Parts: structure tokens; sequence; C-alpha cells
């Protein structure tokens, strides 16, 4: 059974959660569209993992379909970067609110909460588009935006060999409750392993109990065989976001060498000075 103290940290992240999770993104306006050496190959390849179309459902009834490009070794590849970049920045404001709600959180030092913020920004905004996601027809349903898939090659399979596409589809498969979803989140961002952490004793103490609890909310509410050891995978996906979250840090910092995009928070979250 869970204790007094276990249904209570469930019901700050929950509450957390309901606050600062704007699920219909009805806050999300004013964002950019697309208009009407060795370093570029690589910038070419870390790019290309988008092939998304786009999807804007007006409220009056109408509908604005974006198609995407193909590569032509130029430079409309760039076209959807200031439309992600406000996006992300959106995001990442939610996650920032979402952790400055939570007490255990709050009563971190400031050197320390940022320290949590700038490591777990990108991995809780996963968890976050990972709710929105639609694995039957491969689109995240952001309220009046869509995000969809686009075919290339090998349908679907060859796309599972993004580590941040599968990553999605085998979260999604596990079919997590929303209490689920918000101990990720704070398992996640109560990493006492992330660079420029001071309280790591006290970080891992306090992410020690979030995973108790995760433990013990699924012995308690998921006794079906099919959730044996659901635990241990979560755990191990939120390894494998970690390792996703180190990846996608350095594609960010290769193509902001290259082709400036960054908003002013994504600058101030990935340690951009502006010199
Ligand atoms: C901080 O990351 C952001 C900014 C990156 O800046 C840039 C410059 O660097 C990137 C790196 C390193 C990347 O690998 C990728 C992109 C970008 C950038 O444009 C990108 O544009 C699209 C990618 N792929 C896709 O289209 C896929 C597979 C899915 C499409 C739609 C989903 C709705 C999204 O994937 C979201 C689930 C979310 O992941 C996304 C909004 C993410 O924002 C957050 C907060 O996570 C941004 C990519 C991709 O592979």
């Amino acid at each position: 059974g869970l204790t007094e103290e276990q249904r209570m940290m469930i019901r700050e992240l929950m509450d957390a959660q309901m606050k600062t999770f704007d699920t219909t993104f009805s806050h999300f306006k004013n964002f950019r569209l697309p208009g009407v050496a060795a370093k570029w190959s690589q910038v070419r390849k870390d790019l290309c993992s988008l092939k998304v179309s786009l999807q804007l459902r007006g409220e009056d009834g109408s509908v604005w379909n974006y198609k995407p490009p193909a590569d032509s070794g130029g430079k409309e590849i760039f076209s959807l970067l200031p439309h992600m970049a406000d996006m992300s920045t959106y995001m990442f404001k939610g996650i920032i609110s979402f952790a400055k709600v939570i007490s255990y959180f709050r009563d971190l030092p400031i050197e320390d909460q940022i320290s949590l913020l700038k490591g777990a920004a990108f991995e809780l905004c996963q968890l976050r588009f990972n709710t929105v996601f639609n694995a039957e027809t491969g689109t995240w349903e952001c309220g009046r935006l869509s995000y969809c898939l686009e075919d290339t090659a090998g349908g679907f399979q060859q796309l599972l060999l993004e580590p941040m596409l599968k990553f999605h589809y085998m979260l999604k498969k596990l079919q997590l409750h929303e209490e689920e979803y918000v101990l990720m989140q704070a398992i996640s961002l109560f990493s006492p392993d992330r660079p420029g952490v001071l309280q790591h004793r006290v970080v891992d103490q306090l992410q020690e109990q979030f995973a108790i609890t995760l433990k013990s909310y699924i012995e308690c509410n998921r006794p079906q065989p099919a959730h044996r050891f659901l635990f241990l995978k979560i755990m191990a996906m939120l390894t494998e976001l970690r390792s996703i979250n180190a990846q996608h840090t350095q594609r960010l910092l290769r193509i902001q060498d290259i082709h400036p995009f960054a908003t002013p928070l994504m600058q101030e979250l990935f340690g951009i000075t502006g010199s």
C-alpha cells in the first residue's frame, strides 16, 4: 500500500502538472512559420530526422497544411527551425513552471535549481510530448497544431531507427497513467549526476523517494501479468532518455554553430552566453 506521505508526493506532482501543462496548447501563440565542410554533412544528417508535416486547424474551421521540401543540398533544410524553436521555448517555459511549483524543488538552492533544469528540460519536454503522441497515426496532437510523420522508406520500421522516434513509440506502448508520467518527470528532474549540482546527496535522496513511490504505485494498481517488470521497464526508458538527451544536445550545438536559431531562453538553458 501507498503510505500517506507517498500519496502526498503524487498529489503535489499531479497538482504541479495540472497547473503547468497546457494540454490544448491554447496559449501557444505568435509562433513563426515556414516562408510562403564536413560540418554541413553532419548538420544535414542531424536535421534529416525532421520529415514532419504540420497542420493548423483554424478556430473558424479552416485548415492550413504544410508539406516540407525535399533535401536538395541547400538551405531548405532550415525551414522549420524557427517554428520548432518557438514550440520548444513554449514547452521549456511550461517545464520551468512545473518545477517551481514543486516544494521539493523550491527548497533546493537556486544554483542547483538551475543546474537541474538545464539538465532535464529536454527530457521533461519529451515526456509531456509523449502524452499527446498518437502512435497509430504517428502524430503529435498539440491542440490546434498537429505534427505528422511523413512516409520515408521501410514504412515505420526504418523510422524507428531514429532513437528519439523509437523512444516515443516504446514509451507509448507501456500505456502509462498520468501519475506514472509525472513521477518519471520527477525522477528525471531530480537527477543528482547533472553537471554543476552541489547538493548531490539531497537530490539523490529525493530521487530515490520518487522512484520508490513510483515502484509502490505500480505494485498497488497494476497486478496484471502484462505489467510485470513495468517499474524496471520505466527506469530503462529514463536511462535511454538521458542518452537521447546527450545525443540531442550535441546535434543542437552543431546546428547553432552553423545556423543560429536558438531563442534567448534556449540559449540560457544550453549555456550560450551571447558573446
Ligand atoms: C529542443 O529540441 C527542439 C529544438 C531543436 O532545435 C533543432 C535545431 O535541433 C534539432 C535536433 C537536434 C533534432 O534532432 C531534430 C530537430 C531539431 C531542431 O529544429 C527537428 O527540428 C526535428 C526533428 N525530428 C522530428 O521532426 C521528429 C522526430 C518529430 C516531429 C515532431 C515532434 C512534435 C517533436 O519531435 C517534439 C516531440 C520535440 O522533440 C521537438 C519540438 C523538440 O523540442 C523539444 C522541446 O524537445 C525540438 C527538436 C529532429 O530530430
